[PDB]
């Protein structure tokens, strides 16, 4: 069932409606750049040219598809002749050639010709060590859950990086492409930043953050719910989402106003607990004492769900500025706990 179209579907992303990249470009299906006019008419236009109808700028899975692996021919084309990635290339299998693709469509095909120990690795069928090699790489830093499938993609030679996610990764998946992909993005009338927009000028207030933060702490909160000395809750925040069916669905994201002025000002935040990172830290609760074995497997679950959410929002262009992430021990090195409440505040004046 795999294939290199629903590889990059997984660590691209594919959009089935006009999007900008992050140079502001017209972009659709799995990064397919349309125009670099800022006309929406121009881009709707060259999308026309390029599926032989009139689209107004949305296109189906099966166009989408069609497109990359268009693009797909058209980087290996590029590979072929580019000797410096031609004998690696030339020496790998099918699936192995997917992954080297994968790298050329994030990083250039420059860019994958300065990996020049580990392609030679590659080139020599040394899986592992290529594997640890890039390991090492600034590549590997910047988007390690992405570089870890490539990588194990190389490895093995199998797909197997791309089917089910374990429990922490799967919950990031869901929590971004069923929610926070849907929720903010910029769309007509709608989308976290116009409705930010409309929210302040219908009760004369402002956001101190003009994006979403999501809570990661240690712990289930205190009693399961954000609370603070100096917050105090407002009416949420509201987009709309309506699907493929035409069902109008409401996302609601809770608001919090400072009760604290800051230089003359009230501040007011959309914020939220990361919901199922929360709901796994209760079901880990235990009526018995918890084990070293569950303290530690609560730890990895929180980490990997962090960096796994972090690097979705970060590489989808269409969030990468909507959201403020925070992973915090709920605890600080006095053993008091945090309030995000006094959190805010001085990030506020420091702002101010």
């Amino acid at each position: 069932g795999m294939n290199i179209f629903e590889m990059l579907r997984i660590d691209q992303g594919l959009r089935l409606k006009i999007y900008k990249d992050t140079e502001g470009y017209y972009t659709i299906g799995i990064g397919h750049l349309l125009t670099k006019s800022p006309s929406l008419n121009a881009a709707k236009s060259e999308l026309d040219k390029a599926i032989g109808r009139n689209t107004n700028g949305v296109i189906t899975k099966d166009e989408a598809e069609k497109l990359f692996n268009q693009d797909v021919d058209a980087a290996v084309r590029g590979i072929l002749r580019n000797a410096k990635l031609k004998p690696v290339y030339d020496s790998l299998d099918a699936v192995r050639r997917a992954a080297l693709i994968n790298m050329v469509f994030q990083m250039g095909e420059t860019g994958v010709a300065g990996f020049t120990n580990s392609l030679r690795m590659l080139q020599q069928k040394r899986w592992d060590e290529a594997a640890v090699n890039l390991a090492k790489s600034r590549w590997y830093n910047q988007t390690p859950n992405r570089a870890k499938r490539v990588i194990t993609t190389f490895r093995t030679g199998t797909w197997d990086a791309y089917g089910s996610l374990d429990y922490a990764a799967g919950m990031a998946s869901n929590y971004f492409h069923g929610y926070l992909k849907l929720s903010l993005p910029e769309r007509k009338a709608d989308g976290l930043l116009h409705r930010m927009n409309v929210y302040e000028d219908k009760y004369n207030v402002t956001f101190g953050i003009k994006r979403l933060i999501i809570l990661i702490p240690d712990e289930m909160f205190i009693n399961g719910v954000i609370q603070s000395r100096i917050l105090e809750k407002a009416t949420p925040l509201e987009t709309q989402f309506i699907n493929r069916a035409g069902v109008n669905r409401p996302f609601k994201h809770a608001v919090y106003r400072l009760a604290e002025k800051v230089n003359g000002k009230t501040y007011y935040f959309a914020m939220e607990g990361a919901t199922p990172m929360l709901s796994f830290f209760e079901a880990m609760h235990s009526n018995f004492s918890a084990t070293w074995q569950m303290k530690e497997l609560k730890r990895e679950i929180w980490l990997k769900f962090y960096t796994h959410l972090n690097e979705l929002i970060k590489t989808w262009p269409e969030t990468r500025n909507l959201v403020e992430l925070i992973i915090y021990n709920s605890h600080d090195t006095k053993g008091d706990l945090v309030d995000v409440g006094e959190m805010l505040k001085s990030h506020m004046e420091l702002k101010t």
